[PDB]
């Protein structure tokens, strides 16, 4: 079978599994070439299979600390109709590389919202892994199940106080298109807060702390976004923004408890805009990211996931220099994105953007490549003419 990049309902149908291997290896190679940092030895990451969580895992394992890692993710493998998710394969190839380096890399392919999943991970930590010094909560989900009551909360990306309509980039068609987003009901706001707020992160932290799973002075981090006024309507001041503010509020509560009990700490890191599976489908995000890429590349300050994470750990969290938070106690990795000259240029380009000129004014090429790359496509050192053995791929284990 020769896997080709193709779309179904605006989603890539089949990832290229060996491309995913190459993309994991590219991030590992960046970390191996980096100056290096030291700090964490035993790391738990929820949402470890792709995007920021995968970069987090690769950073601590290969960027100097030689950390053992537990990854919890929800992914699916090959069926008789589907090849498996990018994250499915990322987990597998990360493990292969980590094992060769002599590192523990445990995968739990499980729903993190489950009480059952928490018990499994806690059991593994107590029995086998040893206490955790770093816990990263990097989860992006469309829904949350409350396993006790059977209730399902659905995450919706909607606006508040007024419908939205604005340009976006359709990767399937290489075109600018208008996307409509409607106002959320109070129930929809609450459900999104239930899924993408800090409740589950807080529950993980409490269960970990109280079952004696954290090392003294342990750190926990969750990831957030603030962005520019170009996206306040559909992000920061929409349903997802209300959820992220709940996440930031929970960080403060978790921080107080961890500090009191083990001298530990919790904080949100507000990261920069970039292409991941989750972000690629936020309305209008492709257009903002494409312009931002253009501006930041011209100013030599562009970063992808692995560069973001490597800088965060080596320059801010585990540095010689003391960590600096914003006035709300958040770590700011959007420090370069939200720089005044960057945002001025983004706003200026944005105002000149049309369906006819967007490829000239924005870095659509770079945006599309990063989108293709995370799905295993458009990568160097991958032979895209070679047939893949499906039986071989389906036998691979996380
Ligand atoms: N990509 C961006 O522009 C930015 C993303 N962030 C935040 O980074 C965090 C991670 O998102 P990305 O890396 O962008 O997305 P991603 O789609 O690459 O990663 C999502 C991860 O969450 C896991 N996951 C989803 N439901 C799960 C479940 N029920 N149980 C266990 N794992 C589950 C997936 O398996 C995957 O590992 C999110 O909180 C997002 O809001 C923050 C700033 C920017
Ligand atoms: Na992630």
């Amino acid at each position: 079978m020769i896997v080709k990049a193709k779309f179904v309902k605006g989603f890539i149908r089949d990832v290229h599994p060996y491309g995913c291997r190459r993309e994991v290896l590219n991030q590992i190679d960046y970390c191996k070439k980096a100056i290096g940092f030291r700090g964490p030895k035993k790391v738990l990451i929820v949402g470890a299979s792709s995007g920021f969580g995968l970069a987090t895992r690769i950073s601590v394992a290969f960027g100097g600390p030689e950390a053992h890692t537990i990854g919890v993710s929800y992914e699916t493998g090959a069926t008789d109709r589907r090849i498996g998710t990018a994250g499915w394969y990322n987990n597998i190839f990360f493990k292969e590389f980590a094992k060769k380096k002599g590192l523990v890399a445990k995968n739990f392919i499980e729903d993190a919202f489950s009480n059952e999943t928490k018990d499994k991970v806690i059991k593994y930590i107590k029995d086998e892994f040893g206490k955790i010094d770093l816990f990263v909560y990097s989860l992006a989900a469309p829904r949350r199940k409350d396993y006790k009551t059977g209730n399902v909360y659905t995450s919706r990306i909607k606006t508040i106080l007024g419908d939205f309509e604005g340009p976006t980039i359709d990767v399937e068609r290489d075109e600018i298109t208008l996307k409509k987003v409607s106002s959320a009901s109070i129930e929809e706001i609450e459900e999104t807060r239930k899924v993408m707020g800090g409740e589950d992160w807080q529950e993980w932290c409490e269960e970990l702390l109280y079952e004696d799973c954290f090392s003294d002075k342990a750190t926990t981090i969750a990831y957030s976004y603030i962005g520019s006024p170009r996206t306040y309507k559909i992000y920061r001041e929409g349903t997802i923004g209300i959820a992220k503010k709940d996440l930031e509020d929970k960080a403060k509560l978790i921080n107080e408890k961890l500090n009191r009990v083990i001298g530990g700490r919790a904080f949100v890191s507000v990261n920069k805009a970039l292409v991941t599976k989750a972000s690629a489908y936020i309305p209008t995000f492709p257009l903002y990211a494409a312009i931002l890429y253009k501006v930041m590349k011209e100013k030599n300050i562009h970063e992808n996931c692995i560069m973001q994470i490597e800088r965060m750990f080596s320059e801010k969290i585990y540095s010689n220099e003391k960590i600096q938070f914003d006035d709300k106690g958040r770590l700011r990795m959007d420090d370069l994105e939200l720089r005044k000259d960057v945002q001025d240029e983004v706003d200026r380009i944005w105002s000149n953007i049309t369906p006819e000129n967007f490829k000239e004014l924005s870095d659509y090429k770079g945006y599309k490549k990063e989108f293709m790359n995370l799905n295993g496509f458009d990568l160097d050192g991958v032979d895209y003419s070679k047939d893949l053995d499906i039986e071989l791929l389906r036998k691979l284990e996380p």
